[PDB]
């Protein structure tokens, strides 16, 4: 009920009126990406105009629309381009409401995770990765007993802590390439959180854990080396690399199927009595 309008207010009118904002927010995002590509026009016009519309674009991922969202996305990774150093200030006011929603609120949205993955498809900001750990902290809060006893009786794709786990585990894929100490905590909490559902068929959140896995995929190799003898890793994992989302994990593997022989063949008599496992 503010300055977007003259005479056709929006308090009585629903879907009418919100479809016809929705594509003159993202026609005007349009405009104003295709006059930033220009040189010398939005460019080192009144110094700091480009400035005054990327915090524009860092305003508009907070809209709970995906349209918007994935419009903005495209403008920031088709303006961002033709970098630069001077963006200094509105960094610590653009992804900043954002990271004050992923601190200890409990309550996170499903948009404002998909807003947080696609701005953390950049570089700067986060270079303490720390954010994993507060993740981790998220998700261990939202895989509780309490809240997974609301799940008991229904169904497992409909349901709002389903999505946000699904999410939680989805950021993970565009986390900055350190040393992963979150990846054996990550891969027992998921296979714990697939048992303690008691479901041994495909889950909702293993399509963002292979899009986890495949990206990093030399560590995670080792990690199965070194756990062979567990039956649920090797069926996660079977069911894993038969996705499209791990293409290139799935060669990561191909080439040590006789390291996996040596391994069987040298470890069944040291117990032989788990040799049909």
């Amino acid at each position: 009920e503010d300055e977007s309008l003259s005479t056709n207010i929006q308090k009585t009118t629903e879907y009418s009126t919100s479809e016809q904002l929705v594509q003159l927010r993202i026609a005007c995002i349009k405009l104003l990406a295709i006059a930033l590509k220009n040189e010398e026009f939005a460019t080192a016009q009144q110094g700091n105009i480009r400035i005054r519309i990327l915090a524009v674009f860092f305003k508009t991922m907070l809209k709970t629309s995906p349209e918007i969202i994935n419009t903005t996305y495209e403008a920031l990774k088709g303006s961002l381009a033709e970098n630069s150093k001077l963006p200094k200030e509105l960094l610590q006011n653009g992804l900043k409401p954002l990271l004050m929603n992923l601190s200890d609120h409990q309550k996170l949205t499903v948009p404002g995770l998909d807003a947080l993955s696609k701005l953390l498809e950049l570089l700067i900001a986060y270079f303490k990765v720390e954010i994993g750990r507060k993740l981790l902290d998220h998700l261990t809060a939202w895989c509780r007993v309490e809240v997974l006893d609301t799940l008991f009786g229904q169904d497992l794709a409909e349901q709002m802590p389903t999505k946000i786990i699904v999410s939680i585990i989805n950021i993970f894929h565009l986390l900055p390439p350190q040393a992963d100490m979150f990846l054996n905590d990550l891969l027992l909490k998921v296979m714990l959180l697939e048992r303690k559902l008691r479901l041994q068929l495909d889950s909702p959140f293993r399509t963002p854990l292979a899009r986890y896995l495949n990206r990093f995929h030399n560590p995670v190799t080792e990690y199965f080396k070194k756990n062979m003898t567990l039956r649920q890793l090797v069926l996660f994992m079977c069911n894993i690399v038969q996705r499209p989302e791990a293409k290139e994990l799935a060669e990561d593997f191909e080439k040590e199927l006789d390291n996996f022989y040596d391994f069987y063949i040298s470890n069944i008599p040291k117990n032989q009595v788990r040799v049909v496992s």
